[PDB]
């Protein structure tokens, strides 16, 4: 059986809680994505597979999501597991719980917890209180390590060998930290990266420095440039918002500046790949939704099959 | 296996968006109806079927309901299936995640949606944008074609034959669009409809004009009289509600004088059945709800059978 | 089947309302915690079990909880069956449908519903209307009779025989229903009660009659001395709430008087047992939550069986 025997194989995802990419190696994320693959091929043939039916995953949200939490609780599903999501808005935190008192309490029901709370330091609390293994779906912002193996997943899928691919970061690359997520994962590549932000929005240094050390810096522009998109492969896209400048009218020109649409395109590969972690708003527009290139909506996808594999190793 | 001859018979509904009656023919029905039988015969013997085990179901409602999100868990659930129910409060609506980004994403992750949206078009937003089956649950309260679907089949199981029926709206017949929706599922059939409601709350034209040229129009009346009563076999009553007239004092005239209790039933037949697609406030007393005639509670019963058929046709 | 046979005995709790700990005999609660512990076997081994598989569990709680709703979530999950939790918040509710339309509406969906709602009067609304079982997990805080369940079960795990034993009541033992509870489970038992609180919350006159009754009365004390701690097996702990008192000065005197912390255990006994229900606020310090004494988590764990052995006899 293909996927018994990767499942079988030894991983550092095997009963460990899941808090930041660089727990993880290069090896590690290589196991994680051929299992992805069978997980794939898996649902296509039988929907819902019998690799945790014995196992109750909880995702606990306190700040809002689609795509995370509807994602692990579809892959604990399909996995033949069972999901208990918690409404915080409903739950004793209403009463005063703390986290830690919360996460004790799940663990009691469960046999892992999808956490996303606003304080960074939820992982910490995790790790020094959970019996259980602890998913980050997102502390404070600071780190979501799965949106990271999925990004990874979805450039490897799209356009196959990472070698000699030029990756451009545009929009808010200050606050948008599923770049620098995927920047660590990036640094085994021999890729290039170009980054395009308003000054303002630029890489903190440190992130910065990893790319210089890498040997992957290409460029940093304030502008999307007609040469830059030509040389793109992938063009990854965050999302900018309004808190992000002191005058509506600076933030409305940046948007004008960094928006997607069919004039950006036009000076782009045929084989460009356009990213967005999502939610969007209007920075990449709704005209080239249908175009071949824009591959939100499978990145969304390569998801599920991503952390069907990693509830998998986690929890086998 | 007598479901699964039904089952693998052809059906408009299958791999079908569900958006409309309108969609549906008389055959159509028949055949969801006959399955929704055998539905609750499967029930009855096992509580859970295994009719859809591989498959996933998304609920998405943006407006409050406890019927239709309920009735379409325990469905599927009863099939065999799996369900995703989206808490959209706490969702990436929050953080103004458009109705296509949400419908596409959750695509991603289940295999059929219900949706209930505020917006009339949202039905047309879903035919464009998702690649996975849609059922309407309300489109701005526009239609709600599954509510139509099971107050046709409560009034088969209930009486019988069609032939000869004489059903009777009482209330909100201008804003009840239930009342047009299972008007529409009557034109088929031998029937002599009433209408009684305030003159402002009457039938639309077209659909008042619907009933003429099926020859099923029988009387439209301002109060509920002891003869409309007499001649009643299934009373369909709606909600009516306080904005409906720019006084209170009409509102509570109005409420008065179709509010269904023991004093009306007085009059009714001893086989009339009382239908309601319910939320309720005091239009249907409590005194009557242990009465044999009181057969809304029987009616969200029927609706989980003919939900049960309704999916397994969509998603077998 | 160990299981099998202590299912098929006969039990009170089979096809039953389980709404007030006066329902029930000593008898029907040794056999549940008999059941509870071969329910913990099982999932040690399974995880899942096939005990209520063709069984769905709606949920309905109109007030916050982490443990009563997930539990219960997780308990019948784990025993195979299938489990429908409504958000009231999003629910018809919010339309005005009454307690007893959403508990009609739900028992054409589900096979059972745990209720949580702030009307003491909604077990005999249930009593009254509803068609199914149901489970009170809270009655405008009146009662709560599965957390007595489990509360006692607790006592028996940790310690073994209650003969001889020791319990000491800290904190509001007016508002402090579970404390009620408790002592109405204890009146078989040869157990002795401490009771400490402020004078303004003290039991209940009829609750202190029950221990004189019973021969168990041992001391009511304002102070949580050395003396009443050394002679402590059992330390069960509620939350004051800053209601209680019409100066806050007051409210923080007298938790700084109860509040257990290292200076506390230092005079219980080397095996007493803290417990509290949860949720807690400072009233336990987070400073013993790794102490062998503190049993308020094992405590939620132990719900999770005592709650699978039940639900498996009311809807086997």
């Amino acid at each position: 059986s293909p996927l018994q025997e990767m499942l079988a194989a030894p991983s550092s995802f095997k009963k460990s809680h899941v808090l930041s990419v660089t727990q993880f190696t290069r090896a590690d994320l290589h196991l994680l994505f051929q299992i992805a693959q069978e997980m794939r091929l898996g649902v296509q043939r039988e929907g819902v597979l019998d690799i945790l039916r014995g196992k109750v995953l909880c995702t606990l949200f306190y700040e809002p999501s689609t795509r995370t939490s509807a994602s692990f609780d579809a892959a604990m599903q399909r996995l033949g597991g069972r999901t208990i999501p918690i409404q915080t808005s409903t739950s004793s935190v209403q009463k005063g719980e703390t986290l830690q008192d919360t996460l004790r309490t799940l663990a009691c029901y469960s046999d892992a917890i999808v956490l996303r709370h606003p304080d960074e330091k939820c992982v910490d609390v995790a790790k020094k209180y959970c019996p259980v293994p602890v998913i980050n779906g997102g502390n404070g912002s600071k780190e979501h390590p799965t949106q990271a193996f999925l990004d990874l997943f979805t450039i490897r899928e799209e356009l196959g060998t990472m070698q000699g691919l030029t990756i451009t970061f545009v929009g808010d690359l200050l606050y948008g930290r599923p770049v620098h997520s995927l920047v660590y994962l990036l640094r085994h590549y021999q890729v290039k990266v170009q980054l395009v932000s308003p000054k303002a929005l630029r890489l903190p240094p440190a992130v910065r420095q990893q790319l210089v050390d890498a040997g992957q810096l290409l460029c940093e522009s304030e502008a999307l440039t007609p040469e830059i998109l030509g040389r793109t492969d992938v063009l990854y896209c965050t999302r900018v918002q309004k808190e992000r400048f002191p005058s509506l009218a600076e933030f409305e020109a940046v948007k004008d500046s960094y928006r997607i649409d069919y004039s950006t395109l036009k000076y782009a590969k045929p084989t460009t790949v356009v990213m967005h972690p999502l939610p969007r708003n209007e920075e990449v527009a709704e005209e080239v939704d249908f175009d071949q290139r824009a591959a939100y909506f499978r990145q969304m996808c390569y998801g599920l099959y991503c952390r069907m594999a990693l509830l998998a190793l986690v929890m086998s």
